[PDB]
């Protein structure tokens, strides 16, 4: 279940990086989705509006512990879950 939390997160929209880039067209500077990418190794990206008409993209990296389920790791931080990631992201839209 965490693919369920994953995939039915509200801020998870299953586009690829071009449709992502065309919803965010008429969001805001800052905003953002988790999305899916057919590459891989991963199938998480995500993609934020750094202004009009200008994007990042970021792969989300998905591994296995050995513990006690999954963690997730972007630009090499380490997440649990998505909600940690949204935390950031908004704090960053914040920060403008």
């Amino acid at each position: 279940s965490h693919m369920h939390r994953v995939i039915n997160h509200p801020y998870y929209f299953p586009f690829n990086g071009k449709q992502a880039e065309d919803y965010l067209r008429s969001k805001e500077r800052g905003d953002f989705v988790i999305r899916q990418s057919s590459r891989g190794d991963d199938h998480l990206a995500i993609t934020w509006k750094l202004d009009k008409d200008l994007f990042q993209h970021v792969d989300i990296q998905e591994m296995e512990k050995e513990n006690p389920g999954k963690v997730l790791v972007v630009e090499g931080q380490r997440y649990h879950d998505l909600d940690q990631i949204i935390v950031e992201y908004l704090q960053n839209k914040i920060r403008l």
